[PDB]
């Protein structure tokens, strides 16, 4: 009898004839929180359509804001999905009106990332205009081979899907200006002077970033108190301190960056006299660090960031770096 068979009953949310919408995102966000799979086919579709999506753009987002439209600048965030759930029960799901900006590092070091990426890039696909992913140093090939992701992900479906994810982060813009005067990008500015917007927008960004370079400083590099530069402790890109960014800033006629990329007990800082701005959305990071987490709010008409902390919730017992090297 016909009431017998089982095809795809048990399997969760499906797209809308290969479409993202409100409801498959509210079933997802569900289904992932009740440690439940994404079906392979539904998780392609949203790489293939996102990298679609991604390609298009500049690798300068440029965003305008009207006076009183605001919007929310999230950090590194690194597979910690409850607390992204958290970050979206305190300050509303994404939308039209209530747009996101999600800084970087999405995945590694946390081992729900897969759970993380996928709801950022549904959201994408939903609100392409509204909800902003920048690439950071964790959205590459190196770094995913040894801190989670490449791991989770093999452990989840398989070597192809990650492949097409390393595909989908290399379209990931590197940084995104709001209203000409403030500028976004994960790590921080240049080991050399004299860069200017022009400089970001002709950045081949299809690619794992060089091992020096614009692109390399725009996902790695840190802000330092003293004048000047330093190689960076990381060893890769420069440490940059505040005469660097105003000068920057006063050449590309800005106000401030907001950057990630360092954990901050508070969740934030506001270094280099005001000037650049730390902000990081993973709290209690690697459930050990016991730190805040923040995000800011923007306006139009006041693009001074305003902090918001938050602290941990509860999650699953996996334990981070799961699948990391
Ligand atoms: C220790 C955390 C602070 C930042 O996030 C973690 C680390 C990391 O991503 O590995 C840093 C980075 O963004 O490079
Ligand atoms: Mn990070
Ligand atoms: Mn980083």
């Amino acid at each position: 009898g016909a009431s017998m068979t089982i095809e795809d009953e048990y399997s969760g949310p499906k797209l809308e004839d290969g479409k993202v919408t409100i409801s498959f995102m509210k079933e997802l966000m569900q289904w992932y929180k009740d440690q439940k799979k994404l079906h392979r086919k539904c998780a392609y579709q949203i790489l293939v359509q996102v990298k679609e999506v991604l390609s298009k753009l500049s690798t300068l987002v440029e965003t305008t804001l009207k006076e009183t439209e605001k919007i929310t600048v999230c950090g590194d965030t690194h597979g910690q999905f409850y607390d992204l759930l958290n970050i979206f029960e305190l300050n509303g799901l994404p939308s039209e009106t209530n747009p996101y900006i999600f800084n970087g590092d999405f995945v590694d070091r946390g081992s729900f990332s897969v759970e993380v990426i996928l709801t950022l890039f549904g959201f994408k696909l939903l609100y392409p205009d509204h909800f902003h992913l920048l690439r950071g140093n964790h959205e590459t090939d190196n770094m995913n081979q040894i801190y989670g992701f490449e791991g989770e992900v093999k452990a989840k479906y398989t070597a192809q899907m990650y492949e097409l994810f390393s595909e989908v982060f290399e379209w990931l813009p590197l940084a995104q200006c709001i209203n000409g005067k403030v500028l976004i990008m994960h790590g921080g500015l240049f080991s050399e002077d004299g860069v200017t917007l022009d400089d970001i927008r002709k950045i081949e960004r299809n690619r794992q970033p060089p091992d020096s370079g614009p692109m390399c400083d725009l996902l790695w590099s840190d802000p330092q108190p003293q004048n000047g530069r330093s190689i960076s402790k990381r060893g890769v890109s420069c440490q940059f301190g505040p005469d660097v960014t105003k000068a920057f800033l006063e050449e590309n006629n800005l106000d401030y960056i907001i950057r990630s990329h360092e954990v901050k007990a508070e969740g934030y800082e506001v270094a280099h006299g005001g000037r650049c701005v730390t902000v990081f959305s993973a709290p209690n990071y690697c459930d050990q660090m016991g730190n805040k987490a923040s995000y800011i709010h923007l306006q139009g008409s006041d693009l001074r960031p305003q902090f918001h902390q938050f602290t941990a919730v509860p999650h699953p017992n996996v334990k981070p770096m799961a699948y990391a090297n």
